[PDB]
């Protein structure tokens, strides 16, 4: 009855924020779903219950994306306990903010390894069964940051865009099969990385006034004045997901109230 | 079905794209208003397999570079079904033909065409969108709104102009609870692609249709496939879903991987 | 010099963005004709400016709306100097104003005159370089033609269809000598945006025009500055000399950061 | 006196090909320059001189760029040899052609490494210099890879793709000041590495190779007044490959 029925779906850095929206939105569409962290918590249980609450098969995992050994693990227990990996979501991403000039060596290096070489690794890892069974979804949770630029984001920004260019590479080695590659560009999303940052931003310039400093923070980058939520971002991961899409292959799903239109 | 109620106009919509995507509106639960140049005596099976959906579904005649027939049709849809709610802007014309013999006529029409007439609809159907605070435009370019063809040049800044339009429009209505969005398809199986595949099969592969069929699409589509007219719709239902209040002045590509490269 | 002996075309070269660019080609030791819509008696002025460079320069009057007119420049500049070798579609207006209220005469202008005058001019001039085997045109697009502004809808849709179309005549000439490349300038410091700029002032900022100035470019260009003509002038000549040959269908933008963001 | 007379330019993974034309174009207009290889070769001192055939000051040093202390290493050579870095070329790389499925892991990471984090390296240990000074450039050897996709480059596309990102975030983060960071992005350059119309006829448009000579002049225009403010762009100079 729905259009995802008994696909398996695998979403990276999906307990929490962006992630988790995207697997409540597959969820909702009717696929089995893999939750990863990187260690496990008291409250997984309640996040795979809310989850579950759709009906479809839940499970999770705790893998650091970064060693391509646990990946293949997370891929290998999805095969496992729910069959083939069908639908991957890369959507682990961090993001540290800082002049390029101050920018850690560190973080950069970790940000690049996370947001690019392990979607990278997944895919990999997942694109030979999907040539097998004639099927597939790699989607690949960029930003309007892969489009363009944004200032004291210099390892996000360049993360995002060779991420898309993956996509890329990946749709055209894959554009004569069942299996597409394409990209979701959210902007701004109300989270906790987002909430710190406005706090931040309400001790630095508008003293402790939520209201105007969220208004300004939207006002900058975003032309609507509004959060994305992660339904949207997630009703776009199912929009690719889903037949009609089947000829989408190698482009940008841009999710930003205008972000990127200026 | 996420379109229950909503009141929808699809511009050159008796043939190809513009057919698929009613059906597919049609299919999402909207009352669906088609356009054509000039009555058919195909209106009634057209309509009737577009009504096929239980929708209440409409044809008018109106030629979309004239303003006042503009103007008619959409007092025609205020007053038959109701308020315009999402507005479709297909453009059809095409002349495939080198920049040194460009016939002047033709790339009038085709700029009139597929650009000027989606203007006169979007501000003439504006007004009533801010009035209600809900709106869908879609603006169905072309990936040649985003690349350059050979013997493409007025379609090729045609579509370009479009895509800038749409980019100023979502601009415009960033803030209201309407959008404005357009699609990019790649080559799609419709009876104007099938024309141009048979000039091409005569001019070079002795009319054999399969052969040609096979050498248009690697040209420029890495899938080697058709992108299918339901696909397009279904891009269209997709933006004009009530899910899609922050996609906004965006482009979506439905190409095979054309654009990838 | 570097472009010493070529013969130059810049439309709407007699103040601004166009004057600039006739200076710097000139400067580079090109020949140049100035065009304009009316003959003015700043003219000779004009000229002597550029005939300060050391090249032979001349003037014509002819508006580009009109195709007779555009060949009877064409015509003229064979004429006089030699074949058009250089060919810089620079002749542009704009008219800032929502789509709800836009006017449709200005709209129709914008388009002709930012779009269709350029196809005029090119197909004219592109005979002439096929035969020779050298040549550019220089489209003098803006970042309007990359992304949307608010109230710019008419603007937008001609620059992003003049980037198609060169895009699609670098294309259809990649093989020869000719290339056609866009340059996109951001807010360029002209008589133009200066009027543009006393409007805001008066209408928002009581008269201030360092007000009005610091939010214009604030807006959107990063740097907080202007780019001058100098600046887009140098960027023409760099398209049209010798290490541009393999440069093709590109945009070259100049605006402090406008696109980047 | 010549456009760039005066300036000190560092070309990384400038021993051949593309860099070496950057170079030897830079130098052509009046500027000094520090070749960048990996590994010393006899080589060198001819490189050296054909360089310094324009009257320049030229300097070579041979550093993995992949190692940050070896690029702090050749930053601190030029400051010492030739004088504060005032332009600075990052074009070292390389290319691996394999399928997403069997691509080398280390292949991949060799790639990011080189391609995108040594520009950041580099980048970020000469920006105050070019505060201080109030005057820099930063252009950014990418590829049409930085814009398309192509089969069988996943990491190259990736690590273009990246390098144009970084450009942009500079340029912004240097806008208000004389610094500008570009990129430009080369199609199919005539290099080491009826079978070539086949070769070229599948991208490029124009049917033929750029030039390395092309790529300097690109660096050249980038590096001139004219180009103040010119901030976060690619320039792409690829026969109509983009276009497409």
């Amino acid at each position: 009855k729905r259009v995802l029925s008994g696909r398996v779906a695998v979403v990276t850095g999906s307990r929490k924020g962006i992630g988790l929206g995207i697997a409540m939105r597959l969820a909702m569409a009717g696929a089995d779903v893999v939750l990863n962290g990187r260690r496990q918590s008291p409250e997984d249980s309640a996040i795979v219950e809310k989850v579950a609450a759709y009906g479809t098969r839940v499970r999770c995992f705790a893998a650091n994306m970064k060693d391509r050994a646990q990946v293949e693990a997370l891929i290998k227990f999805t095969e496992k306990e729910l069959g083939a990996v069908e639908i991957l979501v890369n959507n682990a991403g961090i993001q540290h903010v800082s002049p390029v000039e101050t920018f850690p060596s560190d973080k950069w290096d970790e940000i690049i390894a996370l947001n690019l070489t392990s979607a990278f690794h997944a895919t990999q890892l997942c694109l030979p069964s999907m040539r097998q069974r004639g099927w597939g979804r790699i989607i690949n949770i960029a930003s309007v940051q892969g489009l363009v630029g944004s200032m004291n984001k210099s390892a996000y920004c360049a993360a995002k865009h060779g991420l898309i260019g993956f996509t890329k590479v990946v749709a055209l080695e894959t554009a004569t099969t069942g299996i597409t590659c394409n990209a979701i560009c959210p902007g701004y999303v109300y989270t906790p990385l987002v909430e710190e940052q406005i706090k931040a931003v309400a001790e630095a310039k508008y003293g402790g006034d939520m209201e105007a400093a969220t208004q300004a923070f939207l006002c900058e980058k975003q032309p609507a004045k509004a959060f994305v939520t992660v339904e949207q971002v997630g009703d776009a991961a199912v929009f690719l997901a889903s037949p009609g899409a089947d000829m989408i292959r190698g482009t940008t799903i841009t999710v930003d109230g205008g972000w990127v239109a200026q």
